[PDB]
C-alpha cells in the first residue's frame, strides 16, 4: 500500500471524475436505482475532500497519509476506479445492452463503491478519524474483534480468518472463499471492523455465527442478496398467484439489517423488516404461521 498524500488522493478523483463521465451516457440509459454510481462516487469525492481539509498542517497530513486503513481505502478507490474505466473500453458497445455481462460487471462495482461510501462515512465521520473508537454493536463479537485485534480499524483477510478460526471453524477453503465474499463487502482483501459490525448483526448470535451465515447465505434458495424494495415487488410478481413464496435480501441503503418480501393469500405482495429477532428464527416463526412456505417460489423449505 502506496502512501496517501493529497497528491495520490487528488489522482483518485480526477479517475472518479472519469467513470462519472463514461456513466452520464445517454446510450446507457441509466437508471436511478441503488446503487447508483451518479450518487455514490460525488458524494465519495464530497467525503474526501472533507477528510483533506481537516488535515491541514504537515503533522496532520503525515498522520493522515500514514494511516492503515485510509492507504488501504485510496489503493482500493483507484483500482476499482481503473477497472471501470477499463470495462467502458473493453466493453464497448456491448455496455448499452442493459442485460450484458459488462454492465452485470458494472452494478457489481457501483454495490463495492457504495459500501466503500458507507465504510468511509462511518470509519472518519465528519471527516476526522475515529476508526480505533467504532462500537462493534454486538458485544460478543465486540469481545472477539477486541481481544484478537484490540483497536485496529482494519485486518488482513488472512489474519482476520485464522482468529476466527480458534472460535468458530471453517471447514474448507470453498467455505472460507464463500465467507470472505461475504464479509468483504468492499472486495479489498482486509476486513474492517465496519464490515465485521454488519457480518456479525446480519448473522447473530454470535455463538453459532457460521452455522446461521451457512443457512441463510449459501443453502438457502430464499436468499437474494442485496435488492431494492422495487426488486422485490418486481420478482414476487411472477408468484402473486402462490400465497406463501417469500424472499429475504439486503440493502445497500441500509446495511446489516434483513428484509423479507411474500406473497400473501389475496395475492399481494407484502415486505416487512423482522425488528429485534434473528432472522432465521423470523423465517421459522414466520413458516409455521404459513406465510413463508415457498422460498423464491420452490416447493418446500430448507431444512432448519
Ligand atoms: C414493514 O414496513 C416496511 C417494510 C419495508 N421493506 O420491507 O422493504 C419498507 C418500508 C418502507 N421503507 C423503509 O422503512 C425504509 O426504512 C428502513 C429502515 C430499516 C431497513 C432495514 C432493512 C431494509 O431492507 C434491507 C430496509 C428497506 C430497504 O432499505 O429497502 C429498511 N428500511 C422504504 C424502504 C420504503 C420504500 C417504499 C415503500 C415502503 O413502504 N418503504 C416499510 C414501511
Ligand atoms: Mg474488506
Amino acid at each position: 500500500q502506496a502512501a496517501a498524500d493529497r497528491r495520490t488522493v487528488e489522482k483518485t478523483w480526477k479517475l472518479m471524475d472519469k467513470v462519472v463521465r463514461l456513466c452520464q451516457n445517454p446510450k446507457l440509459q441509466l437508471k436511478n436505482s441503488p446503487p447508483y454510481i451518479l450518487d455514490i462516487l460525488p458524494d465519495t469525492y464530497q467525503h474526501l475532500r472533507l477528510i483533506l481539509s481537516k488535515y491541514d498542517d504537515n503533522q496532520k497530513l503525515a498522520q493522515l497519509s500514514e494511516n492503515e486503513y485510509f492507504k488501504i481505502y485510496i489503493d482500493s478507490l483507484m483500482k476499482k476506479s481503473k477497472r471501470a474505466i477499463r470495462l467502458f473500453k473493453e466493453g464497448k458497445e456491448r455496455m448499452y445492452e442493459e442485460q450484458s455481462q459488462d454492465r452485470r460487471n458494472l452494478t457489481k462495482l457501483s454495490l463495492i463503491f457504495s459500501h466503500m461510501l458507507a465504510e468511509i462515512k462511518a470509519i472518519f465521520p465528519n471527516g476526522q478519524f475515529q476508526g480505533d473508537n467504532f462500537r462493534i454493536t454486538k458485544a460478543d463479537a465486540a469481545e472477539f474483534w477486541r481481544k484478537f485485534f484490540g483497536d485496529k480499524t482494519i485486518v488482513p483477510w488472512k489474519v482476520f480468518r485464522q482468529c476466527l478460526h480458534e472460535v468458530h471453524q471453517i471447514s474448507s477453503g470453498l467455505e472460507a472463499m464463500a465467507l470472505k465474499s461475504t464479509i468483504d463487502l468492499t472486495c479489498n482483501d482486509y476486513i474492517s471492523v465496519f464490515e465485521f459490525d454488519i457480518f456479525t448483526r446480519l448473522f447473530q448470535p454470535w455463538g453459532s455465527i457460521l452455522r446461521n451465515w451457512n443457512f441463510l447465505a449459501v443453502t438457502h434458495p430464499g436468499y437474494m442478496a442485496f435488492l431494492t424494495y422495487d426488486e422485490v415487488k418486481a420478482r414476487l410478481q411472477k408468484y402473486s398467484t402462490k400465497p406463501g413464496s417469500y424472499i429475504f435480501r439486503l440493502s445497500c441503503t441500509r446495511l446489516g439489517q434483513w428484509a423479507i418480501g411474500y406473497v400473501t393469500g389475496d395475492g399481494n405482495i407484502l415486505q416487512t423488516i423482522p425488528h429485534n429477532k434473528p432472522l432465521f428464527q423470523a423465517l421459522i416463526d414466520g413458516s409455521r404461521e404459513g406465510f413463508y412456505l415457498y422460498p423464491d417460489g420452490r416447493s418446500y423449505n430448507p431444512d432448519l
